[PDB]
């Protein structure tokens, strides 16, 4: 019924159509690094600037939001209700739906970079650790 | 004030203490592969029993969630306020916030998946544009 509309507008409000910009960044850097690699007269960039143009338009054709739309309608109203979706925009059109999504990526960032500096602390140990398991088990 | 209790309570709904299972997985079966890379005599599984044990205590000392608990709670006390906190834990308290969260790793694994696998069609025409440019500017 109106399920693909309130879907369409759940995916809007948690801008699930930025989900592909890490894609686009890291195929433009490839080939400004590749550029580097080899000669690279500055004189030159405007022909980078067509490659450039070409892979964005290559993704576009494979990853573009036009072809991730619609498979991710089917995902959210065949997951849920068209009442469920509805309630979703409601709390992600709220202030502070509106807040959790800009904290959550950096609330994510900082809570596993917290994670990642203490597992640091277990490094020297766990090494130690299988070190003992290979001498005890009779290992070089 | 009652932040902290909230911070806490958000935690908990948000099964936030299961984040660190993939690492200790990852040390469980990277263990196991050591006892199987070299001999592996079966009858001597019990020393890699307590080996696995030594390392699940090691990761508790550094990334246990009581090590953990402390500093989220600061991030989203700090992030939040105590009633913003409490209306957190009452969307993730209703059936729909309890759908949300059993949904969410599956609904972005397939979402992922979907991406990857139309991807895939655009990894021949990049490499041949970056091939084109790299025979463009005279290279190999
Ligand atoms: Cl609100
Ligand atoms: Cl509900």
């Amino acid at each position: 019924g109106d399920s693909a509309s309130q879907a369409e507008q759940f995916l809007k409000l948690v801008h699930a159509d930025k989900l592909t910009v890490p894609v686009y960044a890291q195929v433009q850097q490839m080939l400004a690094q590749r550029f580097a690699q080899a000669k690279a007269p500055e004189s030159k960039k405007a022909v980078l600037e067509r490659y450039q143009a070409k892979a964005n338009a290559e993704l576009d054709r494979a990853i573009g939001w036009d072809k991730i739309k619609p498979e991710l309608i089917k995902l959210y109203t065949t997951n849920f209700t068209e009442s469920e979706l509805k309630d979703l925009n409601a709390f992600y059109q709220s202030p502070l739906g509106k807040k959790v999504l800009e904290k959550m990526p950096r609330l994510t960032a900082e809570s596993a970079q917290l994670t990642q500096a203490k597992l640091q602390g277990a490094v020297e140990p766990v090494n130690k650790l299988m070190a003992d398991m290979d001498k005890e088990l009779g290992v070089a």
